């Protein structure tokens, strides 16, 4: 909350900050090893929620910048969605419900940068037509002893359409299924098992399942070049039936949805995306000392496949 | 110049911080404490005029923001005053001549804050109606090894009409007379013999000049008590006619305008008031290691009423 409260002024001051710079087309090298630091310290100036001691730090501005606009994100729309109202717990929404903003170690920020070039590169070589995370900034908050990381994504869901069920699927063939205890809650992340034992089906048009399983294709290899796995398909369903009780949706905002076929049972529009790349391989595996890259990658793009059938 | 991005930069974050704080119609004690620090560290984000590593300080943001509303002054008014465009030296202006910048030590700093709780009780006593400097604003200014003060004034003379004639009195015993090389420059600062021995005089009207006098008497008396003197009357003469080669003038802007009596031998407008009041007595006496607090009060306020007779 004064955490969240130093975020809302950080990114105000980061995007009017960079209203100035003049932007280039191309970003060099140096680009990518920036930061921008701002420590405030209010002696007897108390503000309403404001701390009088922190410290606020972007890291690669000018990468993100880029990235933004690339994502067809003005600055202005950016900055207005994550300040005019404080950002909601859920990770966090921002109160227009398109961004999302996770808290990140400094393990995942170490590995943000180790990836930023080639995922940048990655970016460009597709025009910004990927399933995977849109990574729009990131940050580092410090208020009076408390340090965080965050980094905000582009929401995988829709900002108006609502979705009934969630799934999380990794495709491993290890048991992965939702617990008793997790199925209880009101918006289950049920998973590979839920799905496959309870007959999911997903009825998009078969053009739109060529294209979305190409994208996912080539994703996710770049994805196991790097080295990373553990990462899932997240899938929204919004009924338009349940919602009413008229399920057209901006492709341009709503970037992830897919209409279903015309012979759909019900009227549905899917979410579907990629999540949680971070987890570098050697990461995993010192977590569970508290499934290779590859693996991660055939089992991955095999199940989806299966789901979709 | 970099120094004047930061200052430029600082008013314009101190102003907007303050847009959002409910301001009483009180200060309390510690507000005449208070401070804002920020320092920007920026690595491999070199902006335009920007210096990539500064510090600004702003003293005393409560006291000084209901200072310059007790002025008459709104702050985004004065912040497009201050940023819009940048001083120009001269001291320095802002740029559009409404308000002085000067460079000031440590000391005189020192000396502000210790007055600053008697000055502000005297602006409330007299509504903000006096000859004293209006001061705006206190900040301390970094840039990589470079620290200096500046406080921000009301500027004495119009920001419409030019000033062709100026002279800086004491009242001084003391020998006081402009330098054959100062009288050299194109707007002198001629001093107590210029004026006396060149026959100036100040054509305004009886009534105007029994209100000023009083005012002088008052705030000569008022600086008297804080053991202050080395201060000066400052006039300014407007000469209508060279200027057109009309005459009015927004006495609320131009607040220390007086108009000349309507048997003027010339159309001319008057700015006086008085200027450089922080030389505290033992200040003077250190500087003069490299003349009573009273006794400047009497010879200054008996020769102000020579000068109008």
């Amino acid at each position: 909350d004064p955490l969240l409260s130093v975020l809302m002024w950080g990114v105000n001051h980061s995007i009017n900050e960079l209203s100035h710079v003049q932007i280039p087309v191309m970003l060099m090298p140096d680009d990518f090893k920036a930061y921008s630091k701002i420590k405030v310290d209010n002696h007897l100036f108390n503000k309403e929620n404001m701390p009088s001691h922190f410290k606020f730090k972007e890291y690669c501005p000018m990468v993100f910048r880029n990235l933004r606009e690339r994502f067809g994100i003005d600055d202005q729309d950016f900055q207005n969605s994550l300040t005019r109202s404080a950002p909601l717990p859920n990770f966090h929404t921002s109160y227009d419900k398109r961004y999302i903003i996770k808290t990140i170690t400094s393990e995942d920020v170490a590995e943000m940068h180790n990836i930023l070039k080639k995922y940048h590169q990655y970016i460009v070589e597709c025009h910004g037509i990927t399933l995977l995370p849109q990574f729009l900034g990131m940050y580092r908050l410090n208020v009076d002893g408390v340090e965080i990381y965050v980094i905000v994504t582009r929401n995988v869901f829709s900002h108006r359409l609502s979705v009934y069920r969630k799934y999380d699927l990794k495709g491993s063939t290890v048991a992965r299924e939702a617990s008793d205890k997790e199925k209880a809650k009101e918006l289950p992340t049920l998973k590979d098992n839920d799905f496959i034992n309870e007959g999911q089906k997903i009825y998009i048009d078969d053009n739109s399942k060529k294209v979305f399983l190409e994208k996912l294709k080539k994703d996710v290899e770049f994805l196991a070049q790097l080295k990373l796995m553990d990462y899932s398909l997240l899938v929204g369903i919004h009924d338009v039936e349940r919602a009413e009780q008229p399920g057209e949706f901006d492709p341009n905002i709503d970037v992830y949805g897919i209409k279903c076929h015309e012979n759909s049972p019900r009227k549905e529009v899917y979410f579907m995306a990629i999540i949680d790349i971070l987890t570098h391989y050697d990461a995993k595996k010192k977590a569970a000392h508290a499934v290779n890259p590859e693996q991660y990658s055939k089992r991955f793009l095999d199940f989806i496949g299966h789901i979709l059938t």
